């Protein structure tokens, strides 16, 4: 279980980076250079970084210390074989981003925040990177006066317009992956969900240029089915981006490393990215716990990718068995993928098959066969 | 606090027809018939009824006593001047909807549920009904393998559209509206929020046909914000229908009365509705608590009503405060509305004013006054 | 992974017996007779069975229907070798139970509750029954008017501390186990987890003739680590049963096959009863999905007991392995056994290692090696 | 609405100090100085303040610094008439405590947060505290292996025995109260519910020096019901202290200003604290959200208080209605508070009411009435 440049796997810099701060502590690991992060994690056989503007060039830098930091990552990019796939922007450390960034009440904000967002997809752009990524995690509310929902659609939608906008009139090869989260650190944040991230991005003016960047924890924290999701992504053919980690529940997000959390679901989405044959990278979003020295930091992001080949080979044995392939089909999932009523609307209405002579206690007595099924499953996944 | 027929509020025949039957336990009240409901709802003020097909006419009924139940029905609406304004299927209940209606693995059952569903589509016409509400319980999972969810959206949309062309060929003035569930009685529920399902209904060959119908509950079984989801329905153009009650988080749907469960989200729910001019149907499902006898049946009906116009008249008393709308200028409200860059992208690409001359820390000083707000729409609430 | 009755591996006659009602759906199967569920059983490997009162006896039973009903299912055991180690009574699913069985506000029926119990307590006795469960599943309310929680609770005290009279009275060797849920069919249940129900024993007049019977998914319903209330339920002496099944998060209690669910969890429960000595049955309180025919629920139940031993030989691996015991020691789980100041207060208080000289940052610095011990964990979990 | 001395209100110097640092975000607002704290306190008619160790005094202060940061307190309490009702020991902040303070698994750091807990008992008697808290909140894990939870429990246990041992040697007039939490900032917390809690309690070698200090939101994190809880410490003898604040359901804590969150859980807790005669301090553990200023911050502590007053006059409005009165006579709450066998085991085994001529159905026929009295609730709760 060995990781391969083909696996495409890749970690922010802020992950393995976090110094461990939480709401009751304080760090408890000193920070990394972004150079020793690029060296620790190609060693271990990942294949990109990712990063936030604020996570590469300090806030506030000048120029001159902007062009300094940028040239020792990419020494280390190239010295390594690194890739940079995606960037993103922090609209949320920042004291000023407390109600927002593209939909703070403030439009001073607002305004601000497009012109930090707008300056990082020129970077990203610069180091190769094909997808940027929106987590709004400032923006919703703790209250409900505080937040006209409407309203802060109408500015969300005419911010990620704007940035279509930019994209387009420089001739730039990125698209944009929004993230959903549905809480944390707002009360509430707007566009909770793959669901309502999906339907946000058909109003915008130029929807080509947006999918979504589901996160395996942020769905779990509204008790959601991550599979499930990914599937309607991958439907809508909108997933631009994954981010993967575990989470145990309905709970404060934990950003554990990926495979913990809910190892079943972990499965699931294996499969289904395998057998849909994504194509981005595999990347992962999770936080070594502040227990750890940084030996356990490389040990945890290890783990993420062990996890992830773990479970691909398990899945891949699942879907090769032919006793598998038999229970699929006493379970009729081959009947699931046929269409309903390729014969047409007035042909169905003419069927008495299909209501006046349709035994319904005779469908009614087959069984689904699904828990045979899901034992193949369970045994695959253990290797029993 | 006493209801009006501008009120439009509406009751479904198996909200105050529960008789009480649960995971654990026995029914603990009789069978009503549809008739005494109507005149029971009349009196309390109500100005409409729904229905599932089955709940109106016995599953299995001869088109006798189809004829004679819907004869009945209608004369107790004639004497009662009650309103019929939405219909739907029941594809939950019976037996061979036990891996789903639209999307079950078995072709056949799909078929059938879409001609049980089309029947009823006639018969909602008949009545009057302008908008035809679909809830798939059924459509979901246990277990991983069980439903590809890719397969199932295309038998969802499949089915959507065959019932589009049916009411389109038919020149009838009836709406679809999808309703979310996130799970109850399957594991996970497929569209298990409203914004999976308002991105599901851009997907429709004839999207202008179909919208939501959320329901309280639903949405906070995943512990989202239902009045932010209500807002994103009604910027997107697609609030359909309304499904009003009560739940106490994040476990198994309770079906309370409105205004009981999260009386602040009632709150913001109604303001909202009043605010944005909804003029829907304000429709109750929900379920009196099976401890009650008929009379507590007819008191927890009326106080779903109560509660609506307490809380409207609380609202509008917030809204119209002088002392409110100067704090929501104060929480820069009124600056959220006014757009971000009228002046376009190019002008704010060269402002100054949102890059090398905006002063972070000023703007980060700037309290938003949310919690004064927020303790005067807290006032509001208790009348204090 | 092939049962043996050494295992000890327990089945309730409702859980391969439900028929599939649910909130929203009809029976799926037909109902079984008790003898068959025992022969069933029995080849599957199982050995005993357990009863509610109103599942062996329809309830009304005349005398002689009731010794029939008896002596029929008795032959089954006779027939198969299989045990009857523990029986509860159903105080749920009549209509009279609607507010509570020992609480119920009506006092005649909290007497009438106490006597039902009574007399299947002398049916449990005489199958051989050595633990008798109370699961109070209508013990509640969904408002906050309707029960007055102090008063409840003593009326409960009052309840168990009769039923601890009545079997010390007969000479009885049977002990009590309360099995606490936190929701569902009530809005809140009383005692709602572990601890709550902990707390409440040591309260009773003979607290030693109580422990508890935790669930798996009833703790998981309140996302509470189901492997931690085992241990403190350990740690009290208060293990007197359990029941095992899956559940997928906080929703709606699922009553999952043992090892659906959260598998992980499943792994560390295994491990913590296995490593403690546990004696009891291990009982399985799950339903075949409705979506199954009869194939379908004895392979469902044929999967607890596989999951619950590959489980098992996974965890010993673990314990075993030489480089897990490194790990062990490496994160200091060693030290957390020993006494932090078995020296006495006196010394700890003059103990400057303690204080004065205790280098805080030196100790901080170290890291804990959790993420290494847990990969560990995985990798045996799943075989690799 | 106006605070008055009788009503008790304390704050921690942590609440209104929080400086708004978040998982995503840095401090929003400067530290405040203890003695304005103190002062802005007093004026908006708080009581008391209450404070960690290392709220008071830096960490790491000389004896001299230590001295002067308690003189300057003293001061201030002195000028403002505020009391110090509580005090509490950080053993979760400093990176030394990563793994836990009384179980860390490293048995130098239990023996240092004991003699740190020591040092401050000693000040908390100082300053007249009558109640000393202990918030485990770094007691728990992420993952399975890291902690054995029955070894914990024993340092647990003998950790608290040692204070019990140090407070009785002392001859001090000070009690514990045990604060549960579920989750956060570990995956698990040890003790996670008030029932956990009150269960532990009874095993430790002084039990009548330790009660529960359970707050709100904690309870709520776990999705239980808070005044069912307080009800069953009430019941245990065991509310020692209490923490109110608000929290919108099973997510991170909020910490919300008390009346936001669940207003109803809320007007029913501060009916049961006021129906049972609670002596102890109403205290509020919250954070101003990081949105506001210092005007803001005021502004929410104001607020707490408020709602509290708004809440006991509604909740005292309802229990003095006679209508309210009659509706609680016709649910049979009198009833409830009746012993169910006073005439003792015998006498009930005899009793043919309670058997052989019980009628269930009559029985089952009586509604309880329960949505009509929690409509009088509403109505009283919004003042309609
Ligand atoms: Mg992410
Ligand atoms: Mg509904
Ligand atoms: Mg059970
Ligand atoms: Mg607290």
């Amino acid at each position: 279980y060995q990781p391969t440049p083909e696996d495409r796997f890749t970690f922010g810099l802020w992950t393995v980076g976090w110094q461990g701060r939480d709401p009751f502590g304080d760090a408890t690991r000193r920070a990394l250079d972004p150079v020793e992060s690029v060296r620790r994690l190609a060693e271990l056989g990942a294949h990109g970084v990712t990063f936030h503007d604020d996570d590469l060039i300090p806030f506030g830098s000048s120029d001159s210390e902007r062009e300094e930091h940028v040239k020792r990552f990419r020494q280390a990019l190239d010295d390594t074989g690194m890739k940079v796939p995606m960037a993103t922007t922090n609209l949320f450390t920042h004291p000023v981003f407390k109600d927002g960034g593209f939909t703070a009440n403030d439009r001073d904000v607002r305004r601000y925040a497009l012109r930090k967002t707008i300056r990082n997809i020129d970077l990203a752009v610069e180091l190769g990177a094909e997808t940027y990524v929106a987590w709004g995690g400032r923006e919703g509310a703790e209250s409900g006066g505080a937040k006209d929902v409407r309203d802060a659609l109408d500015r969300m939608k005419e911010a990620f317009d704007l940035l279509g906008e930019y994209v387009t009139s420089q001739g730039y090869d990125i698209r944009f992956a929004i993230e959903p989260k549905p809480n944390e650190p707002r009360g509430d944040i707007l566009l909770p969900t793959v669901g309502h991230a999906l339907a946000f991005i058909e109003r915008l003016e130029r929807p080509e240029l947006y999918g979504v960047n589901p996160e395996v924890g942020h769905e779990q924290m509204a008790g959601l089915n991550f599979p499930h999701g990914i599937a309607q992504a991958l439907w809508a053919g909108k997933l631009f981006h994954i981010d993967l980690n575990g989470q145990n529940g309905i709970k404060y997000d934990q950003d554990l490393r990926f495979g913990a959390g809910d190892l079943r679901a972990a499965f699931w989405l294996v499969d289904l990215l395998e057998s849909a044959g994504y194509s981005g990278p595999r990347h992962f979003d999770f936080k070594p716990p502040r227990t750890e020295d940084f030996d356990g930091v490389w040990a945890s992001a290890a783990g993420c990718m062990r996890n992830y080949l773990i479970l691909k080979e398990r899945a891949a044995a699942f879907r090769a068995d032919p006793e598998v392939q038999e229970a699929l089909r006493a379970s009729r999932l081959d009947e699931l993928a046929r269409p309903t009523a390729a014969d047409g609307l007035q042909a169905l209405l003419d069927d008495r098959s299909a209501f006046e002579e349709f035994d319904v206690d005779a469908a009614a007595a087959r069984g689904m066969a699904f828990e045979r099924l899901d034992q193949l499953a369970m045994d695959h996944l253990l290797g029993a």
